[PDB]
C-alpha cells in the first residue's frame, strides 16, 4: 500500500476564530477542538504517515460557487482590505449583532471575530477544496481535513449554526468544475442535518447527499431534513435524509448507525457509483454529548468502521472534513479512528460485543420510512 497517499490539512490560522469575550465556556465551537485533534494525531504516530498540508484561503470566486455575492463580501472580506472592489459594492457594505457576552455575532451562537473570523472561515473552505483536488487528480488516495469553523449549516446567503461558508459544498462544486460530469456523494454523519448542503444540491442529480441526523419530527436543530425531502426537478431522488425519529430513549448508537450503513448508505451509494466521496464528519453523535448537543452514543471504532466502508467506494477517493462535535476526548478518539482507517487499518466488526445487538425499534421505524420513500428512486430500496 503506497505511502503518503493520505492527506491531512491543518493550520493555526483556524485557531484565531474566537469570540472577543475570551471564554470557551459559552462558545462550544472553540479553537481547542482542532488543536487537541491535531496533537492526538501526532502522539499516536499518524501524522508522520500522511502528506500534511497547511491549506490556504478560498478565493471569493470559489466561495461564490455556492454562496451569494452579498454573503461572500459580508463574511469573506475585511474592513479595510487591500481589495480592489468597486464603489457600488463598497457602498453596499456601508448599508449593512451584539451577544450577551459583549462580542459581535451573526446570531446568538455564531460568533464573529472582527480581525480573524473571515480568514479562518475562508481558510477552512480552501483547505477542504485543496485536499479534495489532490484526491480528484489521483495524487493522493483519500484524506482528512482538520478544520473550523464548520460548514454544513451555511446556505446560499445564510450563516447559522457556527458556520459561515459551506466548505464541503464548495469543494464539491470546485471538483466538478475541474472534472466534467463527475458524480459526487456527500455523506453527512454529523448529528445535525446539513441544511445548507441539502439546499445547495437539491435540484442537482450530479451530487448525491445522504445525511444521518437526529430529527425527532422537526424538533432538533435545525428543524430541517425530513425523510420525504428527496430533491426536486432533475435532482429528485438524490437527497437522502436518514431522519432519526423518536428521541434519546431508547439509546441511539452503534447498532443504529451500522444498520443505517448496511441498509441505506452503502447500497444507495454503490448504485449511485460516485467518482468521489466527501464526508461531513461531525462527531457530535459521539458519546460525550448531553441531550441538547446530541444525546447519542456512537463510538470511535464505529466512526472508524463507517470511514472504512466508504473507502470501498469511488476507487477509494474519500475526503473527510470536520464539522460539529465538541467533547475533546470523543472528537479526538473519533478523529484517530477515522485517520487509521484512511491509512488502511481494518476494524474487526467481531471485536465488539455491543455490535451483536439489534438496532432499536425507533431506528428500524426511521429506516423503514427511508426505504418506503426511496423505493421510488433506488433499486436496492425496491421491496
Ligand atoms: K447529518
Ligand atoms: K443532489
Ligand atoms: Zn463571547
Ligand atoms: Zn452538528
Amino acid at each position: 500500500t503506497l505511502p503518503f497517499t493520505t492527506g491531512l490539512i491543518y493550520d493555526s490560522v483556524m485557531l484565531k476564530h474566537q469570540c472577543s469575550c475570551g471564554d470557551n465556556s459559552r462558545h462550544p465551537e472553540h479553537a481547542g477542538r482542532i488543536q487537541s485533534i491535531w496533537s492526538r494525531l501526532q502522539e499516536r504516530g499518524l501524522r508522520s504517515q500522511c502528506e500534511c498540508l497547511r491549506g490556504r484561503k478560498a478565493s471569493l470566486e470559489e466561495l461564490q460557487s455556492v454562496h451569494s455575492e452579498r454573503h461572500v463580501l459580508l463574511y469573506g472580506t475585511n474592513p479595510l482590505s487591500r481589495l480592489k472592489l468597486d464603489n457600488g459594492k463598497l457602498a453596499g457594505l456601508l448599508a449593512q449583532v451584539m451577544l450577551p457576552c459583549g462580542g459581535v455575532g451573526v446570531d446568538t451562537d455564531t460568533i464573529w471575530n472582527e480581525l480573524h473570523s473571515s480568514n479562518a472561515a475562508r481558510w477552512a473552505a480552501g483547505s477542504v477544496t485543496d485536499l479534495a483536488f489532490k484526491v480528484a487528480s489521483r495524487e493522493l488516495k483519500n484524506g482528512f481535513a482538520v478544520v473550523r469553523p464548520p460548514g454544513h449549516h451555511a446556505d446560499h446567503s445564510t450563516a447559522m449554526g457556527f458556520c459561515f461558508f459551506n466548505s464541503v459544498a464548495i469543494a464539491c462544486r470546485q471538483l466538478q468544475q475541474q472534472s466534467k460530469a463527475s458524480k459526487i456523494l456527500i455523506v453527512d454523519w454529523d448529528v445535525h442535518h446539513g441544511n445548507g448542503t441539502q439546499q445547495t444540491f437539491y435540484q442537482d442529480p450530479s451530487v448525491l447527499y445522504i445525511s444521518l441526523h437526529r430529527h425527532d419530527d422537526g424538533n432538533f436543530f435545525p428543524g430541517s431534513g425530513a425523510v420525504d425531502e428527496v430533491g426536486a426537478g432533475s435532482g429528485e431522488g438524490f437527497n437522502v435524509n436518514v431522519a432519526w425519529a423518536g428521541g434519546l430513549d431508547p439509546p441511539m448508537g452503534d447498532p443504529e448507525y451500522l444498520a443505517a450503513f448496511r441498509i441505506v448508505v452503502m447500497p444507495i451509494a454503490r448504485e449511485f457509483s460516485p467518482d468521489l466521496v466527501l464526508v461531513s464528519a461531525g462527531f457530535d453523535a459521539a458519546e460525550g454529548h448531553p441531550a441538547p448537543l446530541g444525546g447519542y452514543h456512537v463510538s470511535a471504532k464505529c466512526f472508524g468502521y463507517m470511514t472504512q466502508q466508504l473507502m470501498n467506494l469511488a476507487g477509494g477517493a474519500v475526503v473527510l472534513a470536520l464539522e460539529g462535535g465538541h467533547d475533546l476526548t470523543a472528537i479526538c478518539d473519533a478523529s484517530e479512528a477515522c485517520v487509521a482507517a484512511l491509512l488502511g487499518n481494518r476494524v474487526d466488526p467481531l471485536s465488539e460485543e455491543g455490535w451483536k445487538q439489534k438496532p432499536n425499534l425507533n431506528a428500524i421505524r426511521s429506516l423503514e420510512a427511508v426505504i418506503r420513500v426511496h423505493s421510488k428512486y433506488w433499486g436496492c430500496m425496491q421491496r
